[PDB]
């Protein structure tokens, strides 16, 4: 599924991401834009052999099991394929654990490089939330 901007904002809010660990909804939508372009099926291989999965490009190195990331953990206790679903429940649940890990949204390098400090509210601008 390719979400619309305001459609993803509504989904994330419903699943309790807005202001989770003090991160406004615009932060989550901005991170999704530059991680996945709002595409739930997005997969990208890392140089280390791990893979990033879904709207928030959750990494098989720590968070999900894809069976091909040697020496890796599955701290969200899910198959990485669960993170490609049209339903973002699993991605949100797991993203809650990632952002709680101590470095906040800095865990998403594209959040740090492209969203952090910017006018993130623009991302929910004109959305009926
Ligand atoms: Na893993």
């Amino acid at each position: 599924k390719v979400f619309g901007r305001c459609e993803l904002a509504a989904a994330m809010k419903r699943h309790g991401l807005d202001n989770y660990r003090g991160y406004s909804l615009g932060n989550w939508v901005c991170a999704a834009k530059f991680e996945s372009n709002f595409n739930t099926q997005a997969t990208n291989r890392n140089t280390d052999g791990s893979t990033d999965y879904g709207i928030l490009q959750i990494n098989s190195r720590w968070w999900c099991n894809d069976g091909r990331t040697p020496g890796s953990r599955n701290l969200c206790n899910i198959p990485c394929s669960a993170l490609l679903s049209s339903d973002i429940t699993a991605s949100v649940n797991c993203a809650k654990k990632i952002v709680s890990d101590g470095n906040g949204m800095n865990a998403w390098v594209a959040w740090r490089n492209r969203c952090k400090g910017t006018d993130v509210q623009a991302w929910i601008r004109g959305c009926r939330l």
